[PDB]
């Protein structure tokens, strides 16, 4: 047993390892989306920048969970990072919709993690999740919803003008 | 009788109390409009900011009338602030139209207040209304008319692109 | 269903709407108290300033709950803001006592809201209440208790000198 | 006839001369009050400073009316400035009460002047009175009422401590 370990259930330790993988997966999805918008036949530079920033943020989310694992005396176990579901993301609107779906999936995992921490009476872990993750997810989901709404109202994905102007005025 | 009271008719005192309620009502209407534009399925952040600013301005209008009541030796009597007529404001254009209607209603009340102050030979109160309220209303009504005109010319409310671009270029 | 909504119970949504009304009510109570102290026959300018600041803070409390409702995909429903229980607040001491009672009532509502969020396993909402509301209420209640104690010890409300000096030295 | 005179009734001209005398009288009253508080057996230096400032303000009020008379093509006619009603002002409270009475008398004269300007259809003169005089009087009367209230609540004039502390904390 780690000399630092206290009130940290083996199930919580395992769940933190699963969450690390999921954050790394999210980072990879956003990386793929970013460079789709950098293609010469897509060419929306602010969509590209927005998703690259999201990719780097997800890596930070993963790193903070790795730090947490060690803080509590658990042991990090890494798994393959699966490639994203798509190679071609179709449009700005479709990428935003996929990002919304992704962030809601990550949120669901965090809520399950919090339920586990609650069941194991781990208030430090509950506070960690609430402080660093739960409101971040609510904000991310709200922002993506807002973006999807605007793109739809403007006439995307059929209107290339809509996506062009959104790229300039919202993401620029 | 208040030691400060001079040339201040009981009818004017009552009318000032009614105007206080109306300004607080206007503040509440604009508060409701603001957060409508903050909904994830509406998502026009500059419409939201514009109406929130208007809400706070209306509170200032109410506070200055409360100060006036006390300056003249009248006594403030508050009433319930009625909820706004709508929960859902439909569109940027419709909210602007409702705001125009509201500001013209507030103006009519101020004009009736001025008629009363004139009838009671209260030049201090006439000057107060003219200085702090009447031109403010004319400017507010002109601005809202201008906004409604632009939104109509651009193709709102049917064009979500129109409202999006107005949000960016006029309210941004 | 709102595209952003996740783990947000209809009961929690309704309770947030009730809390919005209560914060707006508190704002109105403090507004009334403020201008009582601005009367020529009361004339305690720092009591007036203190309560006006509290009024504006309560509006901020309401606005943050409106933002929360939209962040979570709920829908804001507004109700009349009831007038305060009193027109005449009697004295500095009595206003402070009424403010103490008000803040404890608001705290009780927030605690009931937290119980509901707990029962519905909504850790985001629990954290929101704890972070932005619960310690604010504890601090507000402690400050008002301190004020009431000092006013009583000094000889209020019978001593107009006590209230005068408290206005200068504590609220100034 | 003065080459500048236009829409300026002889009655208005005469009334402006009477108002000039009244403002000079008010200046003299405040001068007398000021030095009462400078007596070694009274010795309230901030009461003295407050009333001296009021004395100089009243002279400014007179000078602006003299300027107005010439602006409109009327001719200034000066009369004796009567000495104040009292030599001994008794107390801080009594001086404040006499100042309140004085400012209400000056206000009544200004209201009569405005009635005359209205009857003679002189909108320039009406605006002059409203802009430079009427709200100044309302503010002055409110301030003096506030002062009287505080002094009474504190226990003046019998409490020399009350007047001492008011001198320090309100007028200091
Ligand atoms: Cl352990
Ligand atoms: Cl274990
Ligand atoms: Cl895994
Ligand atoms: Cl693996
Ligand atoms: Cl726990
Ligand atoms: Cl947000
Ligand atoms: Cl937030
Ligand atoms: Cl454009
Ligand atoms: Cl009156
Ligand atoms: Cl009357
Ligand atoms: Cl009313
Ligand atoms: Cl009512
Ligand atoms: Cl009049
Ligand atoms: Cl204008
Ligand atoms: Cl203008
Ligand atoms: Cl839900
Ligand atoms: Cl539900
Ligand atoms: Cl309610
Ligand atoms: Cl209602
Ligand atoms: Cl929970
Ligand atoms: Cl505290
Ligand atoms: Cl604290
Ligand atoms: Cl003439
Ligand atoms: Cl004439
Ligand atoms: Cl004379
Ligand atoms: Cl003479
Ligand atoms: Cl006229
Ligand atoms: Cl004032
Ligand atoms: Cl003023
Ligand atoms: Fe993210
Ligand atoms: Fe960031
Ligand atoms: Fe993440
Ligand atoms: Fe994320
Ligand atoms: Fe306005
Ligand atoms: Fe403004
Ligand atoms: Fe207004
Ligand atoms: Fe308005
Ligand atoms: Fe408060
Ligand atoms: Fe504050
Ligand atoms: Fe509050
Ligand atoms: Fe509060
Ligand atoms: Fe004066
Ligand atoms: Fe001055
Ligand atoms: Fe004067
Ligand atoms: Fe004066
Ligand atoms: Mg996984
Ligand atoms: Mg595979
Ligand atoms: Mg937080
Ligand atoms: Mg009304
Ligand atoms: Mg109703
Ligand atoms: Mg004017
Ligand atoms: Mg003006
Ligand atoms: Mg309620
Ligand atoms: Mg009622
Ligand atoms: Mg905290
Ligand atoms: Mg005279
Ligand atoms: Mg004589
Ligand atoms: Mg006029
Ligand atoms: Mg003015």
């Amino acid at each position: 047993t780690s000399q630092v370990r206290q009130n940290y259930h083996q199930d919580s330790e395992a769940a933190i390892n699963r969450q690390i993988n999921l954050e790394l997966y999210a980072s990879y999805v956003y990386l793929s989306m970013s460079y789709y918008f950098d293609r010469d036949d897509v060419a929306l530079k602010n969509f590209a920048k927005y998703f690259l920033h999201q990719s780097h943020e997800e890596r930070e989310h993963a790193e903070k969970l790795m730090k947490l694992q060690n803080q509590r005396g658990g042991r990090i176990f890494l798994q393959d990072i699966k490639k994203p579901d798509c190679d071609d993301w179709e449009s700005g609107l479709n990428a935003m919709e996929c990002a919304l779906h992704l962030e809601k999936n990550v949120n669901q995992s965090l809520l399950e993690l919090h339920k586990l921490a609650t069941d194991k009476n781990d208030p430090h872990l509950c506070d960690f999740i609430e402080t660093h993750y739960l409101n971040e997810q609510v904000k991310a989901i709200k922002e993506l919803g807002d973006h999807v709404t605007n793109l739809r109202k403007m006439g995307a994905p059929e209107s290339g003008l809509a996506e062009y102007l959104f790229d300039k005025h919202t993401l620029g």
